[PDB]
């Protein structure tokens, strides 16, 4: 009877109905704890399934994928697209190609796209996809060849209003290039607001590369003055060094601080007077090369595979690589070693008994779907110039983002305090996403 | 040989077309007669059968709505809409749920739509729609059934370029939300722009709510201030209690007139210090109540089911609940009162005696199509958010629509000027409305 | 490098991807298990990735579906479309709609749906759908609104050349009568080859009732007529009590032969002469009951319901209701009782347990996939009736199915001798339903 | 081994495949010369069948247009639709409507257009289309039916983001309103954006009727400057009298240079003290004249059969009439009488041997790719003006055009130093437009 009990019952359901999808049932878990809340103020929000409806995908595609590779060989990989939630705008959100990628991991991420995308306070709704495709050690013409296949399902359930991809882990500049390229094929229109993170001049907005990483540092600039510091002169952790971590480090030395290391999935780099981004990025995005490679290039560099980036001492740790990197005995040694800051770049890197150790140790925790939201929401931009046919200036679109992120950090402070949880920016950002959504699913009707 | 002949042996053809549509023919009556006045100065507006094509509606569609109360019972209402002409523009016009509705109400609609959509200045053609469905008494979930079903059949009539409905009797932000959902669920698209007066979250816009009560006293102002006047200090009687009447009053109040008096259907309320809005507002929007309530409950308020609320004695009327609700003898009683000035909220309210009542004793008469377009315009302000993914600010919109309402009201008053009636709003409203709409025709051929 | 090292590699490859499946891996493995046989003989089967393609589904759908109950209350099932293979022709497959519906045996009973399909000689390929969705104790309305929401969300993936579904457990008539009518609502087009399964007044076929059941005994017509056992008056022991089992016993006395009981996963029954249909169909269709609700009469009937189905005398058995009614002790005690033959109706009616049971007892099996076929063989002609706007007489398909069933015998025969398994019809079925579909697969390129 | 002979090698095919297209190979030619420029130093422009991608049209549409005249009598002409690149943007260019249309012709103009579009910065690919119907001599009901049956087959192979043509020799305003208007009623949307050159009160956009002219002097202009000079107090020759001439000549006027003479197909004017534009342009678009009647009305002009109008002693000839106007004595002539400057409103006026005797005589040439894209520039202005469903002044487009047309000189001029040949805007503007749009195919993979 009590909202506990009627939530653990849905989480119960939710369990038998999605057996086998352990990272789905750890993102709505965590939502769910913050409905609690919400539900215990305003009993309202549960009406008509609301909830229910919630956390049941609108849709969801899974298809396969055949490609030919060089030596003339078929393969067959799986492709998913999940279309979470449309009551704000069209389905938003990237496409994922790892070896990893099933159905649970693809749910996950959808789930965390509707409230990410619904804090943006942009017109999104929230989607997800990917595949099980490697394009590691893949020439670009087998890369190519594998977007075509994959483009050529997915095409009839994409648009401008319906679902707009992007990219993620192992989908960049290149991917989407390929596969915007056999949209159009397929659709015999050239209809730019289908993909976001396009190239310059076929589309593109100027912030989206940086836009990430950019949004996730100006989002703990905000909770460090909050907490009465100012980011200059710390030090920071970033782990990753794809597209997020990348720039979340080229925007921390700007603002004065220093970030101290960074990591692929080899291991990682001790740089304590800070990182060179150009030496990075040619290493990186030209060489294709291991985080190894640069601190051999690089003296001060010391490259690691033993322990963690986590044992490094830091102010500041952001995880910007990929979910459950960063456990609860991470965030123990970070606690002792005197980090007072955590935002994710990443989408959900830390596991819920770091979570649960940040709020123990008085740790200020940025949750991605606040602090890595100027991705999606300079996606947004990008779709918004598409259908002006617009261009903005970087200077326009990066002020606007700086001003999202301030946004979204104070409706995450607000909402968190307004229902008794002051300083937790993970019920913040939980239910502030929430509400816009519920209200939007109200308004509409069952569908 | 004569203009006058020529136009009413068509006007007899149209009798005959279209019997038992008394509506219709009285709202192409008054046009037909501002098109003798255009015709005998400029006769080529008459070529290629111009009025002809003009006066017949591009498309009608009536279908069946067949929907099941919440006992299980199974109803079948009638459904419609007119496509009545798209020169400038998608058609563009709401629609109207109430019993009495029938084609001829929902052309006489359509009609009008072209020539107050004409005079916005803004890129839209007419039509309007609805049906005999009757909401009153009906539970939420018995409306958005209805609404649902009432979509299942208009969505592939409609669309963000091709028609874009609205609100009207019986038809607000509620329903709005039912059919919004509804059509998305029906074209799986995102589609903002195939409706207006949507809800903030869902790519609604700021002053639409407010805007066509609001324009209307906007433009009324304007009438007064042609005469010497202000709106301040004036009292002023706004039948119905709606949308249109509850803005007109917040607005007219605001600018420092008192409105002394309001209604619906049942009967009418007498205000002598004014109306209190926000508790009409709780007892029309919250407890879908009766005005003799707001009497009830509110001191210094007396409610009359004898009479008429035109009985009383103002300096302004602005009649906005519904057509041929202000006839010749209310008209009379009016002038002799001390009425100077009466702008239609709503569509068509005042019957052809009382119009030339007002040309007799030199009363300002702002017609529908003119002063009640503040709202049709608002609605192509968010087309046009829409269509560049844009939010703009209340007062930005708000500003907008005053522009707009000033340049109709110079638009009517020069054009009526040119044509040697000066100070005949009605003329130059539908010449001026007339004109650009002919002007598109004859460039867009034969269609 | 051998054969038996691509098809158990492939194996465990398909166990990583499909984790949590077993029904759909059984049914993978034991078509595998065939193929190896294939492989030996005839090695360009295994071209152009042809088996990673086979059991990769086309694409799979899974999707909200929300309904309100008769309180006016809001629930959300999952509904599932699997388009396994459409080598042959449309996807080809019945809606299930059961509270143990989920995507693995959705995926199992199409991939088993493609062979099935392939083996009628006619143009169909494989499919399977369905939902959660519980129908025990729904009222007619609820129902409906159940079948119209869930083909909202179907009509768009579905068509007569695109997916053609049917019914199964939980989709009789009536609900595919409900969603055709929704189907036609929201295409506006009547497309009678939608859908199979209709009413006769509105594109049914005349044999489809009686198919499957008429089906399982014109396959005995040459399966025992190859050994002995007399041409008649053999014991048939028909467990289930809808449409498939129903009408098997149905086709009983064609030119003599005793009945015995039947079931459902309630309870079962035993008998002298006879079971009499007349008195069943009145019960079991047309008022909903239980077996408890026959077995109260019928001058013999009697009802055990703590035991096991497989515990009466045989020499003939015709199972027909789910998946994985015949294990370790119903097996062997059904070979115990002198007992031989066997032509099993369910999809995928016996467990990998009870098939070495068969085997190594020497029983003469009559496979799921080739001698209930007459359903899918039966709906085939329903689509043909639809293509060319005819209605044939009872006689004339009845005939058609005659032939059908024989080529299917045949089929069997012939290409289990090919291979020198003669007779294990489970091997020729398996074989023959491969290599078909295998043949298009490899005609039409990599799609 | 050669680019000087791979290009050649290529050239030689493109004759082949393209037999009996001599404007096509003309353009093709003059492209070719300026790659073997940028492959000398940039060879990996090459890869991935770039240019022989390039070369080939992604499509082509070639159709029959049946037409009544007005004597009851039957017609038939052929139209055409080249769809040439969509890199950049949806197909963009206009119709031409003259006897002399072919194939061969279309592909010149849709070739040329490609480049020009990339020039503009702004994103739209290339596309051109025509008729082999003769205007002249027609009624406006007959040009209106003959518009009518060629955008019947036109409509399904356009669209806002597919392809958007315009005008172009034959088809102004009058004909863009028939082909909108038949477009709406075959579509059944108000799609603005799928035309350009539209009317000012149905989507068009202020400067659009001005822009090529303008922006040919605003080219030229920038072209004087650069040698240190300046345009006002300089004589013009401007060939031709319709869209392109008119305003070509109203800019150079306004800026105080003097018009000398114009032209049509029949003959030309010699004006010695300029040209009375508002007169001419009564003569061309009210009485539909020859140029002859405007020297019989304007005392000091002479009309001329005899010789060429570039027999005037000029300082800046401005070809606007069409291809293969200017030819090789006619460069000898102009340069022997003093001119200094070419710049080309037209596509192609000036022969290969005429650019020879440029280059030779040292006369600065503005190529039709650069000094002409005003035109297409301000109709990718319209296009986003309708995207935004807004409206734009005069000055402010007129000042974006003027923009543009410095950006576009400037990239020639500057291309043309960088790749060491300065002051060459042919190889200038070949070059800058082909890597846009080679960048953008390269991105976007093998379609
Ligand atoms: N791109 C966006 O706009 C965006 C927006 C919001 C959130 N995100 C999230 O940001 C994260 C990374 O995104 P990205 O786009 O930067 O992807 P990316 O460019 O592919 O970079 C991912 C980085 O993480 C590394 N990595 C993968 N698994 C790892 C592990 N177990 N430990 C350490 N490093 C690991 C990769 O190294 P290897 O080369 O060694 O694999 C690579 O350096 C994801 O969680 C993604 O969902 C991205
Ligand atoms: N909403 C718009 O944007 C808009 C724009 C331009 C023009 N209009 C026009 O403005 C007028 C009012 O619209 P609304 O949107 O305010 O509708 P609404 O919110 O449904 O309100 C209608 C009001 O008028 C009264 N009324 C309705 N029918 C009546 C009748 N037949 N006799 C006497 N009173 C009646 C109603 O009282 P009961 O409850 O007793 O029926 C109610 O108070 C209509 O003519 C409409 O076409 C509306
Ligand atoms: N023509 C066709 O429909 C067709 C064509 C090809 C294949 N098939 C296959 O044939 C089978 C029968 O389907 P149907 O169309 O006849 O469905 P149906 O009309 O809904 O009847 C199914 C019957 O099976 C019974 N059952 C459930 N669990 C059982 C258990 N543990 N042991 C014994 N019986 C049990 C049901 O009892 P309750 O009612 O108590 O649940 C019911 O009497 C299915 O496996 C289907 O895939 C059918
Ligand atoms: N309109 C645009 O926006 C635009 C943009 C870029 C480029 N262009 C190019 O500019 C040139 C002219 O364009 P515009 O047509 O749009 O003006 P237009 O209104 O069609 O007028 C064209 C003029 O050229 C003359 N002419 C046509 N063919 C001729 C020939 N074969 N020999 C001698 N004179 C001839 C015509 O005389 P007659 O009346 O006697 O035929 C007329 O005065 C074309 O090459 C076109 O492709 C136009
Ligand atoms: O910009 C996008 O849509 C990609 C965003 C995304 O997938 C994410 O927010 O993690
Ligand atoms: O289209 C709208 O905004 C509703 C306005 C309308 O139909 C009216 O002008 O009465
Ligand atoms: O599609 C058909 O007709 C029969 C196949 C099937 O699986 C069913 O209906 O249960
Ligand atoms: O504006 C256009 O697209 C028509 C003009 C054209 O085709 C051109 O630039 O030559």
């Amino acid at each position: 009877m009590t909202v506990d009990e009627q939530v653990s019952n849905y989480y119960d359901m939710l369990l038998k109905r999605n057996a086998g999808e352990p990272e789905f049932h750890q993102a709505v878990a965590e939502v769910l704890e913050s409905l609690k809340i919400v539900l215990e103020k305003d009993p309202h929000y549960a009406d008509y399934g609301l909830i229910q409806r919630l956390c049941e995908p609108e849709r969801q595609l899974i298809f396969r994928v055949p490609w030919v590779d060089d030596q003339g060989q078929v393969h067959v990989n799986r492709g998913f697209r999940v279309q979470f939630n449309s009551a704000l705008g069209p389905y938003k959100g990237g496409l994922r190609f790892h070896p990893s990628v099933n159905l649970g991991i693809v749910k996950f991420l959808g789930f965390e796209q509707i409230f990410k995308n619904s804090l943006t306070g942009l017109p999104i709704g929230g989607g997800k996809g990917g595949s099980d495709f490697d394009p590691k050690g893949k020439s670009d013409l087998e890369i190519m060849r594998f977007c075509q296949s994959f483009m050529t399902e997915l095409h009839r359930h994409i648009g401008e209003y319906r679902d707009v991809p992007a990219g993620d882990i192992g989908v960049g500049g290149r991917e989407i290039g390929y596969l915007f390229g056999h949209y159009r094929r397929m659709a015999n229109q050239h209809e730019s607001g289908v993909l976001t993170g396009k190239g310059l001049t076929w589309g593109g907005s100027l912030v989206r590369t940086e836009a990430t990483g950019y949004g996730c540092v100006y989002f703990v600039s905000e909770m460090i003055k909050a907490k009465g510091e100012s980011i200059s002169g710390q030090k920071i952790i970033v782990s990753g060094s794809g597209n997020v971590a990348t720039y979340a480090i080229e925007k921390a030395q700007e603002l004065g601080a220093t970030v101290i290391g960074f990591s692929d999935s080899s291991g990682w780099v001790h740089t304590p007077n800070g990182v060179d981004v150009a030496k990075l990025r040619e290493i990186k995005e030209v060489r294709r090369a291991r985080v190894s490679v640069y601190a051999d290039e690089v003296e001060g560099a010391t490259y690691h595979t033993d322990g963690s980036i986590w044992d490094l001492k830091c102010d500041i740790a952001l995880p910007c690589a990929t979910q459950n990197e960063l456990n609860g005995e991470n965030a123990k040694t970070l606690a002792d070693n005197g980090c007072r800051f955590v935002a994710e770049g990443a989408n959900m890197p830390s596991t819920p008994e770091a979570v649960e150790v940040f709020r123990e140790r008085d740790i200020r925790f940025g949750p991605g779907k606040a602090a890595n939201a100027g991705g999606v929401a300079t996606s947004a931009l990008e779709m918004q110039q598409n259908a002006s046919r617009d261009s903005w200036s970087f200077e326009y679109t990066d002020e606007r983002l700086q001003v999202i992120m301030k946004n979204i950090f104070k409706t995450c402070a607000e909402t968190a305090a307004e229902y008794g949880h002051e300083n937790d920016y993970v019920v913040g950002a939980n239910i502030a996403g929430f509400k816009k959504v519920a209200d939007a699913m109200l308004a509409q009707g069952v569908i």
